[PDB]
């Protein structure tokens, strides 16, 4: 649906707050081939193997350079990133995957409604508007539902997940040791602006079809997009006291979309 002006938007979160939640951390290795390299709160994945690496997500425009000085931190390259995965197209997963792709040469990868907006710098977001903007980006690969990328002896999977915004895509990635991996958009939606909304007709439909849908994968360790949605910062505290199995969290992902499905519940009602 192209915006309507006729339809209210949300009002956009406070630039301080993406700021807060863009405070660097230093990276980890979450299990062999996967390593953190997000901020306090925005996460950035880096799948490493033998023929290239994979990046899913790339925080702030402003942590663009603290981004690849984490990937660099923990021993790997900018230069051998093959492709740049996308979540959803606002300003705290996709502000740095324009300087990200020119750095490296990788291939961004998104679904068409988060390459339509990467594109467009952010801007005619379904509940935001232009009120955050980012720098616009060309998708190389368009990737549909279902459809997996192979590379270096991984599997990466996309799952169609929209909601929180049309295009919003999960992925599910099958590592070289044989343990599997989740990386869940957010399910979050907006308050108020749920129903009958202009910009995006099918949202309440949409999330629903997302939750079943991340409801059915059972996997060994569970990522989000956010760092609270999978309990990162006591995770990590957990990892560096001696737990390794601390990111392995084969219920965590059901845990999520059950408070997701609840909170949007609360918000119907409202």
């Amino acid at each position: 649906a192209a915006l309507d002006p006729s339809q209210p938007l949300s009002p956009a979160p406070p630039l301080s707050l993406f700021k807060a939640w863009a405070k660097p951390i230093k990276p980890f290795q979450i299990t062999e081939g996967v390593w953190y390299v997000g901020t306090k709160n925005l996460s950035s994945i880096l799948l490493t193997t033998p023929a290239g690496h994979i990046l899913i997500d790339a925080g702030l425009d402003e942590s663009a350079p603290q981004i690849k000085a984490n990937i660099e931190a923990a021993g790997f390259r900018l230069t051998d990133v093959r492709y740049l995965l996308n979540s959803h197209a606002r300003l705290d997963q996709a502000g740095g995957m324009a300087r990200l792709k020119a750095w490296s040469g990788a291939q961004l990868v998104a679904s068409q409604p988060n390459a339509d907006q990467m594109a467009r710098g952010g801007r005619q977001d379904f509940a935001l508007g232009d009120a955050l903007p980012f720098p616009p980006v060309t998708t190389d690969k368009i990737i549909h539902h279902q459809e997996s990328i192979i590379l270096g002896g991984i599997t990466v999977t996309a799952l169609f997940t929209p909601g929180h915004l049309p295009g919003s895509t999960s992925w599910r990635v099958t590592l070289r040791n044989g343990k599997t991996l989740i990386y869940a958009d957010s399910l979050a939606t907006p308050d108020y602006l749920l129903i009958n909304n202009k910009n995006y007709p099918d949202l309440v439909t949409d999330i629903q079809s997302s939750f079943k849908t991340l409801a059915a994968q059972h996997v060994d360790i569970f990522i989000a997009n956010k760092g609270d949605h999978f309990g990162l910062l006591e995770k990590r505290q957990q990892l560096r006291n001696g737990d390794t199995q601390a990111f392995f969290d084969s219920n965590g992902l059901q845990q999520y979309v059950e408070r997701s499905r609840q909170r949007f519940i609360t918000q119907l009602t409202a």
